[PDB]
């Protein structure tokens, strides 16, 4: 039941990480990373061809349950990566160099409740302590300026920061493995909707990440070449500015790691249909969207 240009439920997401993977053993592992508080398996696919000491890139999707855009281009880049392999050069040159880490769904137990009960939930689905209220924004839920700045410290609130950075089984297994491979993974892309944005630390306060110079040449050459498609405009610029002021985000807490080159994605659209974008805008945004991450990558591979 599963296709790329619909927004599939996690039973059949799970089933196509199975089956995507037993189709293309060459070029795609999978493994669990840890369990969501409900107990569903935080699936993470390596794309790549095979070989001794890769450098990574790091991609998650489905950060937030009601962003359903997110979830469909982490799987339409697995296919785009699998089918194009060994016939478009910069793609064949990226999987034999390099590795992308792809987390299709991270708050897998969310995304099931906007099917299931809320298409507008955004929160993890763990019980809190004291009160009937659930759930934790996962992206105020790092250590970076954590619950300082565009954060709640209430249960029953959409950006609620959790009881401590990593107070989520979610945001700690991604935590603990990018921790485990801060030596290979060279860069860190996480997708969200809408806004038709991409943004760059920081987010939980308004310094200036030291490579800020070269962050902005590059976002604003990659939504350039997103715009080459279909004219789709994005805008570009740190957090804390472009959009608004947020703290325990993942991308300012990847950048503090160590990796450089540390990305938000906002995708479709600005608003017109916000979280609820209609399946037939699926393929023109993941296609747009792949020629920015195919740009960003082509940057990063050209400086190791
Ligand atoms: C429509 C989008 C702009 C989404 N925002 C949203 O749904 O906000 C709900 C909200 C937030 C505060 C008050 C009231 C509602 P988003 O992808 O989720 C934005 C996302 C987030 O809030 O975590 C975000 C914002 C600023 C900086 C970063 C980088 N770390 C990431
Ligand atoms: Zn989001």
């Amino acid at each position: 039941g599963h296709s790329y240009e619909k927004y599939n439920n996690w039973e059949t997401i799970e089933a196509w990480t199975k089956q995507v993977t037993s189709e293309n053993p060459d070029l795609i592992s999978r493994t669990a990373i840890g369990t969501t508080f409900l107990g569903n398996n935080i699936y993470l696919l390596k794309v790549g061809k095979p070989g001794p000491n890769k450098p990574a890139i790091f991609m998650d999707c489905g950060f937030h349950a009601r962003e359903w855009i997110s979830h469909a281009f982490c799987q339409w880049f697995v296919r785009e990566a699998v089918l194009t392999y060994g016939y478009e050069s910069h793609m064949t040159e990226f999987l034999n160099k390099l590795d992308f880490y792809v987390l299709p769904v991270l708050n897998i137990d969310g995304y099931i409740y906007t099917w299931t009960k809320n298409r507008m939930w955004r929160k993890t689905r763990s019980t809190n302590a004291g009160t009937t209220c659930i759930g934790t924004d996962p992206n105020r839920n790092f250590d970076a300026g954590w619950c300082t700045t565009g954060a709640s410290t209430d249960p029953c609130d959409e950006t609620y920061c959790g009881s401590a950075a990593e107070s989520e089984k979610e945001t700690k297994a991604l935590a603990d493995f990018i921790r485990n491979n801060l030596s290979s993974i060279k860069a860190y892309l996480t997708i969200h909707s809408y806004s038709q944005m991409i943004l760059y630390p920081y987010s939980y306060d308004y310094k200036l990440p030291e490579n800020n110079a070269e962050l902005n040449n590059l976002a604003k050459a990659a939504v350039k070449e997103l715009a080459t498609l279909y004219g789709t405009k994005y805008t570009y610029g740190p957090g804390a500015t472009t959009i608004y002021p947020a703290a325990g985000g993942s991308d300012d807490w990847a950048y503090d790691q160590g990796i450089k080159y540390s990305f938000t994605f906002e995708l479709r659209d600005k608003g017109r249909y916000g979280f609820i974008l209609p399946e037939s805008q699926i393929q023109a945004t993941c296609e747009e969207t792949m020629l920015a991450i195919k740009y960003v990558t082509n940057y990063v591979l050209g400086h190791l």
